[PDB]
C-alpha cells in the first residue's frame, strides 16, 4: 500500500510518462534496455534478441496495464486483485519458468525509462514513490503467478 502523499507523486508523473503514446515508448526503452543488460532474459520472453519487434509491442501492454493499476490505487484492493489475475495469467507465457527474481531488475530498467522520458520531473519524491508503487504492483503479479 501507498501512502497518500506517494499515491498523489505517482499519480501526477503517470500523466507526463504516459505522454501521447499511452507509455508505448517508455515500454520499448525498458524491455530492450533489459534485455541487452541481461541477454539471458531473450530466451524467457521467447524473443530472439532486443531488436525483435515482439519487445516493441509487449513493452506497450505493461505499460499501458500499469496505466490501469494507477487509475486504481484509490482502492488498493482493486489494484491488487487485477494485478493477481494479470500474474495467473502469466502462468502459461514465456519459455522458461518465470521467476519472481525477474522482476527486481526490470523494476530498475522500468524507473530508468521512466526518467529518460519525464527528466527532472523524476525527482526524490518521484523515485521513492515509483519503487514502492513498482513493488506493489510486482508483488500483486508475482502472488498470482506463484498461485
Ligand atoms: C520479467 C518479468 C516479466 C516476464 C518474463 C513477462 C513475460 C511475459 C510474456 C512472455 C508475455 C506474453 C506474450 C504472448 O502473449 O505470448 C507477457 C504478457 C504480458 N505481460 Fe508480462 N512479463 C513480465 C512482467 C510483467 C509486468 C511487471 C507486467 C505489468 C505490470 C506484465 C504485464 C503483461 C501484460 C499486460 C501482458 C499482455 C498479455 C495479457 O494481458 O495477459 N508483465 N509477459
Amino acid at each position: 500500500g501507498l501512502s497518500a502523499a506517494q499515491r498523489q507523486v505517482i499519480a501526477a508523473t503517470w500523466k507526463d510518462i504516459a505522454g501521447a503514446d499511452n507509455g508505448a515508448g517508455v515500454g520499448k526503452k525498458c524491455l530492450i534496455k533489459f534485455l541487452s543488460a541481461h541477454p539471458q532474459m531473450a530466451a524467457v520472453f521467447g524473443f530472439s534478441g532486443a531488436s525483435d519487434p515482439g519487445v516493441a509491442a509487449l513493452g506497450a501492454k505493461v505499460l499501458a496495464q500499469i496505466g490501469v493499476a494507477v487509475s486504481h490505487l484509490g482502492d488498493e484492493g482493486k489494484m491488487v486483485a487485477q494485478m493477481k489475475a494479470v500474474g495467473v495469467r502469466h502462468k502459461g507465457y514465456g519459455n522458461k519458468h518465470i521467476k519472481a527474481q525477474y522482476f527486481e531488475p526490470l523494476g530498475a530498467s522500468l524507473l530508468s525509462a521512466m526518467e529518460h522520458r519525464i527528466g527532472g520531473k523524476m525527482n526524490a519524491a518521484a523515485k521513492d514513490a515509483w519503487a514502492a508503487a513498482y513493488a506493489d504492483i510486482s508483488g500483486a503479479l508475482i502472488s498470482g503467478l506463484q498461485s
